[PDB]
């Protein structure tokens, strides 16, 4: 175009937007992608703080492992000791001398944070609660939680007791991966618990019948309140909600289940030493993130600040396979010193580069080979010659770096 001056200089290249460093007033947090393990946001992620009921995640972790290993099943009926039934704090209200299934006890532990249920599972798997705590600390070392020490199975304060946001994210990621069925329990909205029979009722079964409960005692007054029901569906309301049976009704106190779209976990906790804490996970279009927030001064901030982290990660990041393993990258070998002029050099790594990167970076990433600057011929097949490098645009800034190995031979002159 001869009727415009300086169009090439007037044209505006798109400006790459880096994700801004998020700011919360939580003393510690971490946000991690599930499939890559990459950390996209964190503060003080290795500072040791009190665990509170996040301890119950490890207890639930060990319960799932014993089920997967065949030493336990969801159907197994555990006796409730008087020690378990009488533990204070959050209860699911299991009675001493009763038998309760693993499925019910795990639901009480995960959804209601019941200490009596946690203690009942611990006594059964470990014998004593002390022995079970030792198993918790061994399992923590095996997962790689190197800054974590539990004093008991339920997170009640007392004794040496700590974890980190990074360690809790490692535990959660392992939980999602190894125990997907047990992890589904954390998405339960609440627990409808028949304390008389010592068994639960599906929340869906409650919404069908809509029973009437005495406000002051939890005793069922009416089995069904629905105006029109089938005679046989009416009797199933009468069997699941008898007349006079005592019921306890509790919601899952992870508010994110109700407010955050795609949130399916995980666990809350609160002591004076730990503050309000939340391990949470949200999935949106195949992309799952894990967030841990520790030490907030209120439950509302605990939920507010966790949602900010999950929304920030889910909307600004992306999983990309930057390098497919065993992919050749060939270049001319003439420039490398002491090399014969005829030959070429191919390099490759047996590893992938699968990384969580900002969405805004993706169209600007470039594969590059950074050779050892002192590389001269001869070089043998299987010799390490440098790194495969992912850079951002035409700059030298590196997003990923992986050592690369020689697939050819070069002969010196
Ligand atoms: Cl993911």
């Amino acid at each position: 175009d001869p009727y415009f001056n300086g169009a090439n200089g007037l044209a505006q290249k798109d400006i790459i937007i880096r994700p801004a460093n998020i700011e919360l007033d939580a003393p510690a947090w971490v946000t991690m992608d599930y499939r890559t393990g990459d950390i996209v946001s964190e503060k003080n992620m290795d500072v040791r703080r009190a665990p509170a009921s996040l301890t119950k995640i490890m207890t639930s972790y060990i319960v799932a492992s014993e089920i997967k290993a065949g030493n336990l099943s969801w159907d197994t009926m555990i006796p409730i000791s008087e020690n378990a039934a009488s533990t204070g704090g959050s209860k699911m209200y299991v009675k001493a001398g009763a038998k309760v299934s693993v499925r019910n006890l795990v639901t009480g532990m995960d959804v209601v944070s019941g200490n009596d249920a946690t203690i009942a599972l611990a006594e059964y798997i470990g014998g004593t609660t002390q022995a079970f705590t030792d198993l918790m600390n061994q399992t923590a070392k095996a997962i790689g939680m190197n800054n974590t020490h539990f004093a008991n199975p339920d997170g009640l304060p007392g004794g040496e007791q700590y974890t980190t946001a990074h360690d809790m994210a490692l535990l959660a990621r392992s939980y999602i991966y190894n125990f997907p069925e047990a992890y589904k329990v954390y998405d339960d909205k609440g627990l409808v618990w028949n304390a008389t029979k010592q068994d639960s009722v599906s929340i869906a079964d409650r919404k069908q019948c809509l029973p009437k409960f005495d406000r002051a005692t939890g005793n069922v007054i009416e089995s069904y309140t629905v105006k029109d029901l089938d005679d046989q569906a009416k009797d199933k309301c009468n069997k699941l909600f008898p007349k006079g049976d005592n019921f306890v009704l509790q919601n899952n106190r992870n508010r994110l289940l109700f407010t955050f779209d795609g949130a399916d976990g995980m666990k809350t906790g609160h002591t004076d030493a730990a503050g309000y804490c939340l391990v949470s996970s949200a999935k949106q279009d195949g992309e799952r993130f894990i967030s841990v927030v520790l030490g907030t001064t209120s439950s509302a901030k605990r939920d507010s600040e966790s949602a900010k982290l999950l929304r920030y990660a889910l909307s600004k990041y992306e999983n990309v396979l930057l390098y497919k393993a065993n992919s050749p990258v060939t270049i001319s070998a003439d420039n490398i010193p002491n090399a014969k002029a005829g030959q070429k050099l191919t390099v490759a790594s047996n590893q992938n580069i699968y990384k969580t990167v900002p969405k805004t970076y993706v169209p600007y990433l470039k594969q590059g080979i950074e050779f050892n600057p002192n590389l001269n011929a001869p070089i043998k097949t299987g010799q390490t010659v440098g790194n495969l490098v992912i850079t951002l645009g035409d700059t030298k800034e590196e997003i990923a770096s992986i050592p690369v190995v020689a697939m050819n031979n070069v002969s010196q002159k």
